[PDB]
């Protein structure tokens, strides 16, 4: 008896007329439905290039570099003639009928692996499938051809980077993941740091700087992603009106809510419009999302008779508070249209009116199925996006955890509106669908834990919005392929934990302890820092909060009994002590390290006394002590 003789097949690079008939075709997400099988197969190998026109050079260079990393083969970009050993990129704008604005074709055969798109984004999206097919350990691909384009125009996520801050590094990863998945839509509820003297008191954290937004919008756009801002109004306004009580709506007894804009006050409405004009400069999108959810949550219009008075003055006798509410939406619509934008709102903004009618040119993003039902809005001719609660995650609300298995197995599609209410999935004004990623009480899960949790659901929505098919017999078959496919390169490369666990001197922390400090890593990519003097661990635990997270600029860290940072998000009873003890360490360009509270995403710094922020007007940490600050205030 001899051994098995097991040896690597080791196929020659390029095309082979020979291939086994049932050689695996590596899976992609979205699936590429209706593959026509050809004869033979193609092998990426030594000498394989990505060849394109000059105009596509950047795309080709980026793909070659990526494939060199995934495959361990030296893959270079080139122009001119392609050979069978090569991947070719072609932009053919005459193919819009076949491929539309985002679709692509693959031809794999004796000419090599051709990717054709009718647009730059179409070519890019084809390259995503090439990357997915070649990064699963198999470098031979069955020959044949396929053409694919998305069923729906808008495919993506709501990312509420709201009250709490989602780090710009997280956002960059998220955009890379969306691009891999051919998702082209992110509604970003967020604060752009307000700078002019009618709005500047609202520069409380979370915020994003202009430069930061410009940077991730540029990244998004290169990936084919429309980044739509949202400033929710006239409800959910606390982060904007806390410092502007003059714009808050008072109830009949005179009690103001920082969450409610007074839409009867024209200076309040101008404040909102001023924000829109500030955002105009850094987002490129042609849309504005004003929210309009949950204005009267926890209460009722009966408690705000001044809105009835206003309605009657503004929109005539018999007008109701719902009329005034809808009139504010229509006024914002008029405003943003004049800037070249289309308005979007949440469906719970569609209320029963009398004197005023909602403008039909506003996109309705449908999440709440107790309102006006989906089929009714179809009958009326509104433009609809499916933002079902079935596709929500919350850090704190366990009612909101997407169950991709259940949706896959129960036959959900993009026409399945909230509460399992079906409309015709071919409705000609159905734009698409999206998952939604909400922080709510934010200490239960770190952003890195959110990243791990959303993985499956992001693949699910990608599949259902592009392909609208279930080529895997069950969800578990899908799951196995999505896991083989894995994350895109940028996620695999991100240095979550750039320093080794060990003992460190940290001079920035001398106001807390002379140290040294013992650092250990956590499963979610953070550190716990134990002071070897006291035996306690560093926490960012105390200060003013939004969403139960310390948002206070200039809050100081403290030593607390060491929490167990090795456990997962199911340990909800200890979450706050645990997550307030997690620290993100980042390396500079080049080589210096910054320490950030994992939950806050501010940066530790030594306070100079010259940092300028509204929070620091009324409390400053002692000068020279260590405290957290937004990165922009400590960028010195
Ligand atoms: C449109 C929407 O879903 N509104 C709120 C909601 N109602 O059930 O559910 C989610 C999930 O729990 C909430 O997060 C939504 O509210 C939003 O909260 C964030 C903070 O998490 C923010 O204030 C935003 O303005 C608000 O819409």
């Amino acid at each position: 008896h001899h051994s098995s003789g097991l040896v690597p097949r080791g196929s020659h690079m390029g095309y082979s007329a020979t291939a086994p008939v049932n050689l695996t075709r590596p899976a992609t997400v979205p699936s590429m439905d209706g593959w026509t099988d050809g004869t033979g197969a193609w092998t990426l190998g030594e000498g394989t290039r990505v060849v394109s026109s000059d105009a596509l050079a950047a795309r080709a260079q980026s793909l070659a570099s990526e494939l060199t990393k995934f495959t361990d083969v030296d893959i270079k970009a080139a122009t001119g003639s392609a050979t069978g050993k090569d991947i070719s990129l072609t932009l053919d704008a005459s193919k819009k009928a076949e491929l539309g604005d985002e679709g692509f074709k693959l031809n794999i055969g004796s000419k090599g692996l051709e990717v054709i798109g009718a647009t730059d984004i179409g070519v890019f999206y084809g390259t995503r499938s090439v990357s997915q097919m070649l990064r699963q350990g198999q470098l031979t691909l069955p020959a044949g051809t396929v053409a694919t384009k998305p069923k729906y125009k808008e495919r993506g996520a709501t990312l509420c980077a709201c009250q709490i801050n989602i780090s710009t590094d997280w956002i960059d990863r998220f955009l890379s993941d969306m691009a891999d998945l051919r998702l082209n839509y992110v509604l970003l509820e967020m604060k752009l740091k307000p700078e002019e003297d009618n709005t500047k008191k609202a520069a409380t954290w979370s915020y994003y700087t202009r430069d930061d937004v410009k940077k991730f919008v540029k990244k998004a756009n290169n990936y084919g992603i429309d980044v739509i801002p949202e400033i929710n109004s006239p409800g959910h306004m606390n982060v904007w009106l806390e410092n502007y009580p003059e714009y808050q709506l008072a109830d009949n007894s005179g009690r103001k809510d920082p969450n409610k804009l007074d839409i009867s006050n024209p200076e309040a409405v101008k404040f909102y419009k001023t924000l829109i004009d500030e955002y105009d400069g850094v987002f490129t999108t042609k849309y504005w999302h004003m929210g309009a959810d949950e204005y009267m949550i926890g209460t009722s219009f009966d408690n705000y008779s001044k809105l009835k008075t206003f309605a009657e003055k503004q929109y005539g006798a018999g007008a109701t508070p719902n009329d005034a509410f809808t009139g504010f939406i229509n006024d914002i619509d008029k405003y943003v249209k004049a800037k070249g934008k289309q308005l979007r709102i949440w469906n719970d903004g569609i209320v029963n009116t009398k004197n005023v009618s909602l403008n039909k040119d506003i996109v309705i993003e449908y999440w709440y199925g107790a309102g006006r039902k989906p089929q009714e809005l179809v009958q009326d001719g509104y433009t609809l996006m499916n933002a079902t609660q079935a596709l929500y995650w919350s850090r704190s609300a366990q009612v909101y955890k997407v169950n991709a298995a259940r949706l896959y197995n129960n036959n959900w599609n993009v026409g399945t509106f909230d509460g399992g209410r079906q409309i015709d999935k071919n409705y000609d004004k159905l734009t698409g669908a999206k998952v939604s990623i909400w922080p709510d009480s934010s200490y239960f899960q770190t952003e890195n834990e959110v990243e791990k949790e959303i993985f499956d659901g992001m693949r699910f929505i990608s599949q259902m919005t592009w392909s609208d098919s279930r080529p895997w017999a069950t969800w578990n078959d899908m799951k196995a392929d999505i896991d083989k496919i894995g994350y895109p390169l940028d996620i695999r490369e991100y240095d979550y934990t750039p320093v080794d666990a060990g003992i460190y001197d940290i001079p920035q922390l001398k106001s807390i302890s002379k140290g040294p400090w013992e650092l250990i890593t956590t499963p979610d990519g953070y550190y716990q820092m134990k002071d070897t003097v006291s035996g306690k661990c560093l926490a960012l635990f105390t200060g003013s909060k939004h969403l139960d997270v310390v948002t206070q600029v200039g809050a100081r860290p403290e030593l607390r009994n060491c929490a167990d940072v090795s456990v997962g998000q199911d340990q909800r009873n200890t979450a706050n002590e645990r997550n307030t003890q997690k620290w993100q360490i980042r390396a500079d360009k080049d080589g210096k390290y910054t320490i950030s509270p994992a939950l806050t995403q501010q940066r530790l710094a030594i306070a100079t006394g010259n940092e300028q922020n509204i929070d620091l007007e009324t409390h400053r940490p002692a000068a020279g002590t260590v405290a957290q600050f937004p990165a922009d205030l400590v960028s010195d």
